[PDB]
């Protein structure tokens, strides 16, 4: 009954149907954040989304995140699950699939976040710590920090599947 899909503004109806509805999540859970600017992040084709769906098409949370391959990184920009979903399981869940996911399907090998106060107890529980130990050069630049989160990283095992 519960799907984790990885979709991304390709252009096709599906895809924006499910980034919207991740974007209303988002944009609900950081109020702070200016909403145009979370929208403009998720809609971005280099952005990548991991979206908890329930059939036929509802969105119950998700994650957006940055990847940059050649790097072997990931920003994880947006992380929530739809407050009105609080079955216990789906945030950890979520966070699993998509640890799954891109270890199976790219270079990536490492997340970087820069966690919301309330966000931090949680990434902490998916194995992310304030310790970075990533060298500064690999990420400078590259991951910004306009709300003055708190950077955590999580470092994962290598590449698993590969075919082309």
């Amino acid at each position: 009954k519960i799907e984790f899909r990885v979709v991304n503004n390709d252009n096709t109806k599906e895809n924006m149907m499910v980034l919207t509805g991740l974007k209303n999540i988002f944009q609900k859970q950081l109020p702070k954040m200016p909403k145009e600017y979370i929208a403009r992040l998720v809609y971005d084709r280099s952005h990548l989304s991991m979206a908890v769906i329930r059939k036929p098409l509802t969105v119950v949370g998700g994650i957006t995140y940055r990847p940059f391959d050649k790097r072997e990184f990931a920003e994880i920009v947006f992380c929530a699950i739809s407050s009105t979903e609080q079955v216990r399981g789906y945030g950890a869940h979520l966070m699993n699939h998509l640890k799954d996911y891109v270890r199976n399907t790219s270079n990536i090998k490492y997340f970087l976040t820069y966690a919301d106060n309330y966000a931090i107890g949680y990434f902490k529980k998916q194995g992310f710590t304030k310790e970075i130990t990533l060298d500064k050069s690999i990420w400078m630049g590259y991951i910004k920090d306009y709300e003055g989160g708190t950077l955590m990283q999580c470092s994962m095992l290598p590449r698993i599947r590969y075919l082309d």
